[PDB]
């Protein structure tokens, strides 16, 4: 499913991401935009053999099991395919564990290079929340 900007903001808010660990909603919407262009089915292979899945491009090296990433961890205890669902619950629950890992949203390269330090509130402006 390809989410609308405000549609995703509303969904993330309903799942408790707004201000989660100090990160305002705009941060999460911005990260999703540049990581997957709001597409829940997005996948991207990395040089190390791992793969990134879903709306927030969660990596199989540490967070989910895709059966083809040797010696990897499944910290979120979930098959990576579950992160491609139209229902973002799985991606949100796993993202909460990731952002609490100690490095905050810096775990998402796109957020660090394209959202961090910018006016992220602009991503939820005009939305009925
Ligand atoms: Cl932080
Ligand atoms: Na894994």
């Amino acid at each position: 499913k390809v989410f609308g900007r405000c549609e995703l903001a509303a969904a993330m808010k309903r799942h408790g991401l707004d201000n989660y660990r100090g990160y305002s909603l705009g941060n999460w919407v911005c990260a999703a935009k540049f990581e997957s262009n709001f597409n829940t089915q997005a996948t991207n292979r990395n040089t190390d053999g791992s793969t990134d899945y879903g709306i927030l491009q969660i990596n199989s090296r540490w967070w989910c099991n895709d059966g083809r990433t040797p010696g990897s961890r499944n910290l979120c205890n979930i098959p990576c395919s579950a992160l491609l669902s139209s229902d973002i619950t799985a991606s949100v629950n796993c993202a909460k564990k990731i952002v609490s890992d100690g490095n905050g949203m810096n775990a998402w390269v796109a957020w660090r290079n394209r959202c961090k330090g910018t006016d992220v509130q602009a991503w939820i402006r005009g939305c009925r929340l």
